């Protein structure tokens, strides 16, 4: 009944019912006028004309290397363009933020209520009469046919950029502290209520949790010894609750900021590094200032591990994703002339395109073994077995799969795909095309400009008929990559944004927080600003193995 | 033995320790460099040298009546004055905020933890040899002697701008929506999370308490029906908890928001008339939206009172205690070309300064009866027996006590005025001086300076001995008044900024947010752009009696 259900207003214009069977578009400060806001302002045709698309600047920053390290090597230059990197992808978030899966309008409970996930689109309203409005049949194609046809792996296809499985791990890990879904609320809603960067997968997320986690000497987190080799401590000794199949034996229970992270060796071997690098710029501290005490030891690492981890994030992993030769910059001195809001709220579409799990090999391979699924899952016993530097040496070896291109998410973990499938519909979300829209991207025409072949377009056309009923998280798995990319066009033009806020957005780039009394003095801000995934293995792994998010 | 006890680092330098007895100052981007940020660099010699004083700058905009009169007739004079205003005031506030009772250095549980009152300046550490650091004696003076000497009212001082008692309950109602103490934890923590204006003295805090006040039909809220006017629910009938004294019968016992609110029928007044808007506001929107349900009319309605309230916040009751000629003006648009953190964090020096209670009569005269304290409070029969437009006339024609000035603090609550500065001490205040240091005044040299007369300052020097140890709290209520103003310069400047970031750091002044779609349409964006104290009370109160936040 909701005459919004087709989604009229375009260009970022709001809809609203006037009556039973009329809308109006609100096109304020979209650029555009008219019924639905599709009339370009003069000043909007001029821009329009200029800017380039995604795909042109893609090839220009991944293309003339040799003038890349030019630019990287002039100071000036490259702080110049990192800044308008930083701007650029501004404008496309909300920020206070707006809808979420229950409300389509704004309101006080959507800006408030911190347990929801927020939304770059409003869900489609409940009474309209198809699952994307308007378009498309009654009922959405089967997920378990979608799923099937054109996301499980045949054979395991390598991805290109050579992401290997410290990079696979590091995006777990590393994303885990801001996707946690509050399952008992349903898939709209998340239990990560500092929605950002505040490493509550080290620390815990209330402080209960944290008091359960600490040493209480000299800033410390617990741990213990286990052949020689810190690892965190047990759930007997801290009482910290974590998720754990009954078989496992008490002394294998290892408790750490986040509950899931027992699940898999990989995030066991992350949470032990973060949790060495803690108790090192503890140590760090101290030597510094001898008349601090535990309390203020532990919060100064907290804030410094926070930096290091945004640091690490912009200019090794997200470097490594990018594909560009231009060398990234964690420099938040760049936007302290710009308008920009120091905080956000984690979207539920930014989860759903983050479901990277084609990444996953058919087996983990650690030093000369290779173990299923099956043999690696809720196993820290092989971790005791072949130590942090073996680990580290055989992930930096081992190939991750490729994301886009479709067909390689493996069968292992089919359930959690067809699961988001099913909660992507349960949540309401809009088309592919209107998220392409909502994101300065052209829509795709057919099924065959989304995948760039015609097998798995085929089979798409057949279950969904029109491409404007497409759904977005199949389509970011099956779309055509960049040119030996990982990731097509969509993932990246949505990924981008959604993270800029979630690292520059914290508390700690703010201006009265970026200074080096906030950190300690010159030495705790140092080690922000030298953080690399290499220094952070170098220091905390012993022998130093040398690590990269990329194959070698 | 903490080398940064006795503030050595000026102009906002962040002080740290560097060793047992010594100490660094970090003068990053203060306009200052040096061992205590004292040396001026050449641009800061010159802003110094233009910036005139607060004191001077309020002589420009309370004179010139005949200048200021041409002014406020031109539209883009009057928006770029008022521009200049809001971005004047935005230097001083810390946001995202920095320290609370129990950090005095920058940390993530501060920044995080949204039970804690934010602190503008950081606590005197608990290892200072004397209460404001190192100045002063081992002990303040005894708090009843400062109380009884200098606060205490001894004939009832009238406000001479004017402030009636619709004023003084408005300023009670509005803020103790965010001064909301949790005494359970102690002073320095809030129980109002928003952390501003949310109106949650109307809504409840929590959803559960919303519920129970709402009615689940056309967006209203839950109300009564007496002699044919309408009041708050009863606890009895809704379940929602309030707090009254044993005595008091169920039929006066009202529901409303804030549980607080039946201490007073003046509280009580403002709650009942903005119920009748909430309800109000739900029929114009009914008929703008006969497709709407009852859920979208609600939060419609809350968005478009929240809109009205900072509104009649800025261009009546700011507009009336400021004193100025220039007229003030609510809108947004102001700061969407400005850097500007749409965010609030609730100053614990804000709920201080707030503290106005001279404003209070020794008695309640309503139509021909006076009412004492004792038969005043808690005592909502009386607003019954008269009704809101007799409440409103009286209120309207009754004068308001001068807060600056010393002497004048009413006797019936010189156990809160005591309180006032006892957890002023235990929440560690630095001194006043250091206070007005943070917000750009000169600090005090002598008590007759601070006074501007001779008794109460000599009764101030037996007691504190050194100006430099002069608190916050006494200082503004002994404070030498503006000419014939309410309040001194500390108020005005300490207020000015926190009321600022309150106010437009709203959500809907966002450039998202503010836009007519959000109000359900140019119908109710209008309410909000057309609100007033006296269309508050022509709407909703039978007779549509004169009001205003002085006497006439
Ligand atoms: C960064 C990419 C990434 C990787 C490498 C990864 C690696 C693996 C992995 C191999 C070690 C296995 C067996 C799984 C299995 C799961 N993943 Co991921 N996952 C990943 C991205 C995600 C995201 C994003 C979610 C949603 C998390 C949420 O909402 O809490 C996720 C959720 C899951 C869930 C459901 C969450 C729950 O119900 O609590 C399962 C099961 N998984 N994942
Ligand atoms: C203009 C401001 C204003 C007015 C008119 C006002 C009018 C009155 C009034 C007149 C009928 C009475 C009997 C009181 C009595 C009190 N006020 Co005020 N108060 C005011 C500003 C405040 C502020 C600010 C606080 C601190 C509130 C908090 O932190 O909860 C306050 C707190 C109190 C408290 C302590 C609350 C607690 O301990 O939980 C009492 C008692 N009172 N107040
Ligand atoms: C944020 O929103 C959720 C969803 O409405 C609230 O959770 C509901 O809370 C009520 C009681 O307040 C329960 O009866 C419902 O079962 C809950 N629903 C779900 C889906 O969990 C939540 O309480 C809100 N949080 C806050 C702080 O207001
Ligand atoms: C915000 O800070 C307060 C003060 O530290 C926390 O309250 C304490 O919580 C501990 C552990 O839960 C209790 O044992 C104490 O009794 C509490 N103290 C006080 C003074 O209330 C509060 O839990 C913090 N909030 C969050 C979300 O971390
Ligand atoms: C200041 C630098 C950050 C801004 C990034 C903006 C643009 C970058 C360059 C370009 C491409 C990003 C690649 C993938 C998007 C998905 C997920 C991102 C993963 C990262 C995450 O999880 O946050
Ligand atoms: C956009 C306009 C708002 C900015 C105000 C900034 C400057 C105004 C003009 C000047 C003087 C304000 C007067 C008193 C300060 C105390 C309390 C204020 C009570 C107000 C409150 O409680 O918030
Ligand atoms: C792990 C693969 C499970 C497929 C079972 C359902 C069959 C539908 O998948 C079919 O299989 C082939 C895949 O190579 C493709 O050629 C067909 O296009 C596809 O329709
Ligand atoms: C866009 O406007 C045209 C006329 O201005 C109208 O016919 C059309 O239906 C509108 N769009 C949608 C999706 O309804
Ligand atoms: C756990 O890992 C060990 C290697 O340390 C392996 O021998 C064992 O089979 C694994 N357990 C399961 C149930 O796969
Ligand atoms: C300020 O610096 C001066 C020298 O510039 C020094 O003598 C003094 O001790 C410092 N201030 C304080 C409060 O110590
Ligand atoms: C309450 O107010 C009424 C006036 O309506 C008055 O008669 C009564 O005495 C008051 N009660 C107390 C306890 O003061």
């Amino acid at each position: 009944a909701n005459p919004c259900c087709s989604n009229p207003c375009q260009n970022r214009g709001e809809c609203m019912s006037t009556g039973f069977d009329q809308y109006k578009c609100d096109c304020t400060r979209t650029g555009f006028y008219g019924e639905n806001c599709t009339t370009p302002e003069f000043l909007t045709r001029i821009k329009l004309l200029l800017k380039p698309t995604p795909n042109t600047v893609h090839y220009i920053l991944t293309h003339f290397k040799g003038v890349w390290n030019i630019v990287n090597n002039i100071p000036f230059l490259r702080s110049l363009i990192m800044k308008y990197v930083l701007t650029s992808r501004s404008y496309l978030i909300d920020s206070p933020p707006t809808y979420n899966v229950h409300y389509g309008y704004k309101s006080w409970e959507a800006f408030s209520n911190l347990s929801y996930y927020t939304r770059a689109l409003p869900p489609v309203a409940d009474d309209c009469p198809t699952p994307m409005g308007v378009k498309g049949n009654k009922e959405l194609p089967d997920s378990k046919e979608v799923l099937e046809k054109v996301l499980l792996r045949r054979e395991f296809i390598p991805d290109p950029q050579g992401s290997n499985m410290m990079f696979a791990f590091f995006a777990q890990h590393f994303t885990h502290q801001f996707f946690k879904t509050d399952h008992k609320r349903g898939p709209g809603f998340t239990r990560g209520l500092g929605h950002g960067v505040d490493l509550n997968h080290i620390y815990g997320e209330t402080l209960d949790r944290q008091h359960k986690l600490r040493l209480f000497k000299d800033g410390k987190l617990k741990y213990q010894v286990i052949g020689g080799e810190v690892y965190p401590p047990t759930v007997k000794d801290t009482q910290v609750e974590m998720i754990y199949p009954p078989h496992i034996p008490e002394n294998l229970q290892f408790a750490v900021g986040q509950e899931v992270f027992g699940l898999v060796p990989g995030l066991m071997m992350y949470a032990t590094i973060w949790l060495r690098e803690h108790n090192r710029v503890c140590d760090i501290l101290k030597q510094e200032h001898p008349e601090w005490g535990d309390e203020q030891l532990f919060q100064t690492s907290r804030l410094i591990l926070i930096g290091e981890t945004i640091k690490i994030v912009i200019e090794d992993y997200v470097q490594h994703l990018s594909g560009y030769h231009f060398k990234l910059k964690f420099d938040p001195e760049l936007l302290f002339n710009q308008q920009f809001q120091y905080q956000n709220r984690i979207a539920s579409e930014f989860n759903t395109l983050y479901h990277w799990h084609p990444l996953l090999p058919d087996t983990f391979n650690i030093e000369d073994q290779e173990y299923s699924f099956k043999q690696f899952l809720y196993n820290n016993s092989i971790l005791l077995e072949h130590g942090l530097t073996q680990f580290v040496e055989s992930f930096t070896r081992q190939i991750a799969g490729r994301v886009a291109g479709g067909r390689n998410v493996p069968i292992a973990v089919q359930a959690v795909a067809k699961a988001s499938i099913d909660q992507s519909r349960e949540m309401k979300y809009q088309s592919l095309n209107e998220y392409r829209k909502r994101f300065s991207l052209k829509p795709y025409t057919s099924f065959e400009e989304l995948t760039g072949e015609k097998e798995m377009a085929a089979e798409l056309k057949a279950l969904y008929s029109d491409i404007d009923v497409m759904e977005l998280y199949p389509a970011l798995l099956v779309e055509k990559p960049r040119p030996d990319a990982i990731f097509g066009e969509t993932m990246v033009e949505l990924g981008a944004p959604f993270s800029l806020k979630g690292l520059m957005g914290n508390p700690i780039c703010s201006p009265q927080y970026w200074k080096p009394s906030t950190f300690g003095g010159e030495v705790g801000f140092k080690i922000i600003n030298t953080a690399s995934i290499q220094s952070l293995i170098c220091n905390n792994v012993k022998g130093c193995p040398f690590t990269s998010f990329n194959v070698q």
